[PDB]
């Protein structure tokens, strides 16, 4: 029955607009298969279209905003795009229609409305680009009746082992098609939909922009060769209209030119499903998806006071939809240094210079291929899987669709190598690499990242203890199913736990270090003079200089998170030998957190280092790091150390701003210095952890119940209102928020863990 649920999930989730790196395109969760993408741009001159054309996501002055208004990966959704440069408000509606044996069918409506500013007679070029990778698969444009192109719909017939037979139709559409009175029209037609059918080696099919332009360039060269010149030039939009040449190939370019508003449909009909998809089906299925989205939202994200109003609902729907709508399918090779150079052990003083020298050996090589199905932080800036981010992303996604979350967890765990390592940044394939400078592609098998995916696992476990509708919760509703999923995943969790302890070990025994346990001590590998990227808090201040004797309290706390989850999951699976080992490790971390990391003088946890005199030293920098045992849920509700942490948390002159908790205290010598990334701004992911832990203490007997209740109330409100106020004014989720001004700063479109705000509003943790 677990096998059955699995197959049903695969069939449910196979198709999606799973190319979040581009404004709009679709691909199935198959590495080498059929992909589509949308391009559009105004044309006002003979040279502007290369500059106006839109394809890959960006964010600059020329784009007001864009995002999913509604989205569920099993059903589809609606995206809106506000393009200032091209004076167009665009909507792309995508819908899935289950049926047959190849993952069902789907349809999209693309609608473009000129805004008030655009010339009413604007010409907009629109391209639907279709490619298919695979050795024995085929795709063919059925030729038109007419001489120069298409008066009606464009029909592509294709086949592959993965998809069986299928047809993909690009409908005629509605809107004015400009007509040219030029002599050229006798050879190219007056103006009509055209198709070019081409083949390139499969591995370059993703390069849609270059492939299109090469065809446009061939067209213009033809004009030059055939005496079309500046004495009497055809209009721009006709100069840039491809000569129709439909056929067989692994690339199909479908081009339309419109004057004024336009719309057209794409209908993907899986042959194994019977009757083909129509535009009427599309309109009906779109109406249905919205009603279903609306109903699940009200149930799953029931916003509590004071955020129950419609403004907050719309805010919540926007934040949530952008998060789950960023889900992508990525496929390809990664760049990995598999030298395990000894310099990477970082055992000596000055280790960063040694590590730099090893990296300058450039032993890294491509490996894989790998696939990943994941949500992402940022469509415009880094549309790809990041390990600790995904733990935050799946917290709301799991609420919505636990089976989906587990699907993504499984996807990530399927990347884990033999040692227990998952690269913290997944850059899969040439297309993904294109967005990343080569110096930054290389992953290192000694680099960890927080195991936040365990948090998602923990929520699943408590839920396990206490058709698309049904599928979304199958793995909790059917406890046999849920448990089997854990059984299969459990060894990889255990492997990762072990990997952390082998590779991210700190050094107690080698120094004058007294502690309850001789084993429990941790140090993030990969630190440079100013950074610790692997911890996730890039430039939070750390002992200077970095040192093999460093110990990092955040990392120890993450191991505490892991072992607690392992206790839970081990228990469920009856792994008694494992549970008793975990039990002893937890007990040990509890004591060693105090013995190595507690500062009585400072009233908080500190990282530790080793003196010029070879003695243990605490290095306190009051901020997120300082609160880690509390953020990760390792402290008892009665703990006096907790009470001291609550005092720091609530203290306005340290961490507490009107807009959330500051990453670093205003009193810290490093406040607002250098790049000031994690040295003052308010970050939603860590504020979320604080909020959840305050609420835990607030809903339980203890000395700090009321304090925590008050801090919960205020921090929830502060965080929510800051993110809302910024969304209201700018339309964006931001990466972080200014604690002086409350302004969003760093990157826009960060959905992204900022979207946690929807779960904060929902409450009842
Ligand atoms: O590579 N870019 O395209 C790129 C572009 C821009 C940017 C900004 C404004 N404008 C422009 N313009 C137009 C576009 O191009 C450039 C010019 N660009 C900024 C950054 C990047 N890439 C940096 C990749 C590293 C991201 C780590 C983020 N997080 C760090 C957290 O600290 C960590 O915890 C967490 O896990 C991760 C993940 O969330």
């Amino acid at each position: 029955l677990h096998s059955e649920i699995g197959r049903l999930n695969n069939q449910s989730l196979l198709w999606g607009p799973y190319r979040p790196n581009i404004y709009f395109g679709t691909r199935p969760r198959i590495g080498k298969s059929l992909m589509t993408g949308l391009m559009w741009g105004k044309i006002e001159s003979y040279t502007d279209f290369q500059h106006t054309v839109r394809y890959t996501c960006e964010q600059n002055e020329g784009m007001k905003g864009y995002g999913w208004d509604e989205y569920d990966p099993r059903r589809g959704g609606i995206q809106s795009i506000h393009d200032i440069q091209n004076g167009l408000d665009i909507t792309t509606s995508f819908v899935k229609i289950p049926g047959g044996a190849h993952g069902g069918s789907w349809a999209a409506r693309i609608k473009g409305t000129l805004n008030d500013d655009a010339p009413k007679d604007q010409k907009t070029i629109v391209v639907f680009y279709v490619s298919q990778e695979g050795e024995n698969s085929e795709l063919e444009a059925v030729p038109s009746e007419n001489e120069f192109g298409y008066e009606g719909d464009v029909i592509l017939k294709g086949r592959s082992e993965a998809l069986g037979n299928y047809k993909l139709v690009v409908t005629k559409g509605k809107g004015v098609i400009p007509q040219s009175d030029h002599d050229l029209s006798r050879l190219r037609g007056p103006g009509q939909t055209v198709v070019q059918s081409l083949t390139y080696p499969d591995e370059v099919l993703w390069q849609a922009k270059p492939i299109l332009f090469q065809q446009l360039k061939a067209g213009i060269d033809w004009l030059v060769e055939n005496k079309y010149d500046v004495a009497d030039p055809p209009p721009p939009w006709q100069v840039y209209l491809l000569a129709n040449k439909p056929g067989s190939g692994n690339v199909h370019i479908v081009q339309k030119v419109f004057e004024g508003d336009f719309e057209f449909d794409i209908l993907f009909s899986s042959e194994s499903a019977g009757k083909e998809v129509t535009s009427k089906d599309l309109e009906r299925e779109v109406k249905q998806a919205t009603e279903v989205f609306g109903e699940r939202f009200a149930r799953v994200f029931d916003l509590k006071a004071p955020f129950q109003g419609d403004n907050y609902k719309k805010f919540g729907k926007s934040m949530f939809s952008n998060l789950i709508g960023g889900i992508g399918y990525f496929y390809g090779h990664s760049l990995v240094d598999r030298s395990y150079a000894p310099e990477y052990d970082e055992e000596n003083e000055g280790f960063w210079e040694d590590a730099a020298e090893a990296r300058a050996r450039h032993q890294e090589a491509l490996e894989g291929p790998y696939e990943l199905f994941t949500s992402i932080p940022s469509r415009p800036f880094f549309p790809r899987g990041f390990l600790w981010d995904e733990g935050f992303h799946l917290l709301p996604i799991a609420d919505w669709d636990i089976d989906l979350a587990l699907e993504i967890i499984k996807s990530w765990y399927n990347l884990m190598d033999e040692d227990g390592w998952i690269a913290r940044e997944q850059i899969l394939g040439a297309e993904a690499r294109s967005k990343v400078p080569k110096e930054f592609q290389t992953q290192y098998p000694h680099y960890a990242n927080p195991p936040t995916l365990f948090l998602v696992l923990d929520n699943f476990v408590e839920r396990l203890r206490k058709l698309d509708e049904t599928l979304s919760t199958a793995s909790v509703d059917n406890p046999e199913v849920g448990l089997e999923y854990l059984r299969r995943l459990y060894p990889l969790l255990r492997r990762q736990f072990d990997w952390f302890r082998k590779t991210q070990a700190g050094d107690i025994k080698s120094y004058d270090r007294e502690a309850y346990s001789t084993k429990e001590a941790y140090r993030w590998r990969g630190r440079t003079v100013s950074h610790c990227l692997t911890s996730g808090l890039d430039d939070y201040p750390r002992p200077q200089p970095p040192h093999p004797g460093e110990l990092h309290v955040d990392l120890m706390s993450w191991v505490g998170v892991m072992v607690k989850s392992l206790i839970s999951i081990g228990s469920l699976l009856g792994a008694t030998e494992d549970v008793e080992f975990y039990t002893k490790v937890l007990d040990a971390i509890e004591h060693n957190l105090d013995d190595l990391h507690w500062s009585e003088k400072e009233g908080c946890y500190c990282d530790a280092t080793i003196d010029e005199f070879e003695e243990h030293k605490l290095v306190c920098h009051k901020g997120y790091i300082s609160l880690f045992p509390f953020l990760t849920g390792l402290l008892k509700p009665d703990s006096p150390k907790l009470g001291k942490l609550l005092a720091l948390i609530g203290d306005e002159s340290e961490l507490w701003s009107p807009y959330g908790l500051r990453s670093l205290s205003k009193k810290d010598e490093f406040y607002g210095t250098a790049e000031n990334y994690w040295r003052s701004p308010v970050w939603i992911n860590i504020n979320y952890l604080a909020i959840v832990q305050l609420y835990n203490i607030a809903t339980q007997d203890g000395p700090y119940k009321e304090t925590a209740r008050d801090l919960y109330t205020r921090l929830r409100k502060n965080i929510v209102e800051t993110v809302y106020r910024n969304w209201e004014e700018t339309g964006f989720a931001w990466e972080q928020y200014n604690p002086e001004t409350g302004k969003g700063q760093r990157t826009q479109h960060f959905t992204g863990w900022t979207s946690l705000v929807v779960k904060i509003m929902s409450g009842h943790h």
